[PDB]
């Protein structure tokens, strides 16, 4: 794959979770190849497997290529099959059923500033236990819904919740020595206010009590550690996952 993450995932013995939130620090991160490549931060919240696996999926993305700029914009996904056949962005496809238009589908989002000040994109998703649809809120107003009757996993309740950054790299160096950033574009060791931050990690369990996870119940991914990375920074108030990086430059000089 051509994808690079630095994400966190929660798992859960069955798919009973109720819903998640994601506070999501807001930056412009750069892209190298704005011909294909996205840099993203997102939630990601499933069910099932294969081509069984159902997706709920809500953030803010940077990909010219779909969006006709290099804007974050708010953005969702969802997929019922596992990304074969099922699932679309934005309302592209039927799908996601907007209620309410307050906030627009795709609508750019304000930038942080380095060193200065920061902007977050608060995003609560909520099963409905009495017909198995998933809604969305962005901070505190509804947006519509993700309506169980496009799902066959997920109806119940998910089983995994992930958040974090995500680029795609169109150049083909695997994600691995490319300067597109993602979150920030700096190292989580940064910091508040000069690396992107994702806060609210929190889920709503089976019992359907708001849970905020400790840093040892996630599972970490940074297949790119010297490009992109992530480090918990687990205040009193709350956890919070610092992510992203400037990315690796095209140093590597190999010969025989
Ligand atoms: C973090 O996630 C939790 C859990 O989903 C969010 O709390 C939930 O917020 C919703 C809408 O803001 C609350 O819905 C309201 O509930 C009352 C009944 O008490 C109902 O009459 C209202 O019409 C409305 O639907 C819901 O109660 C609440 N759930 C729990 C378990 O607390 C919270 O908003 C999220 N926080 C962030 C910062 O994203
Ligand atoms: C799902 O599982 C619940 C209990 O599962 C275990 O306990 C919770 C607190 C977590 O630690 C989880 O990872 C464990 O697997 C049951 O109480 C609940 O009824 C189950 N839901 C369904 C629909 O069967
Ligand atoms: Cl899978
Ligand atoms: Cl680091």
């Amino acid at each position: 794959t051509n994808h690079q993450y630095a994400v966190i995932a929660y798992f859960y013995g069955n798919a009973s979770l109720q819903g998640a939130n994601a506070t999501i620090n807001i930056w412009e991160p750069n892209l190298k190849n704005p011909n294909g490549d996205f840099s993203l931060t997102q939630i990601w919240i499933s069910a099932g497997s294969g081509s069984s696996l159902n997706t709920i999926e809500a953030g803010w993305q940077v990909y010219p290529g779909r969006t006709g700029d290099s804007q974050p914009r708010f953005f969702i996904y969802w997929t019922a099959d596992g990304y074969t056949s099922t699932g679309c962005y934005d309302l592209t496809c039927p799908g996601f059923v907007q209620t309410n238009n307050y906030y627009a589908i795709g609508m750019a989002l304000q930038p942080s500033v380095y060193g200065g000040q920061q902007y977050e994109l608060n995003e609560s998703i909520q099963r409905d236990p009495a017909t198995g649809n998933w809604w969305l809120y962005l901070w505190g107003t509804v947006v519509g819904y993700w309506p169980a009757s496009i799902y066959n996993s997920i109806t119940n309740g998910a089983d995994t919740v992930e958040w974090g950054g995500e680029i795609y790299d169109s150049s083909g160096t695997g994600g691995f020595h490319t300067t597109t950033q993602m979150g920030s574009g700096h190292f989580p060791t940064e910091g508040y206010g000069k690396a992107s931050y994702v806060r609210d990690l929190q889920v709503v369990d089976t019992y359907g009590n708001v849970i905020s996870p400790t840093a040892n119940s996630f599972q970490g991914i940074a297949p790119a550690p010297n490009c992109y990375n992530y480090q918990f920074q687990q205040g009193s108030s709350e956890l919070y996952l610092f992510y992203g990086g400037p990315g690796c430059q095209a140093i590597a000089h190999h010969h025989h």
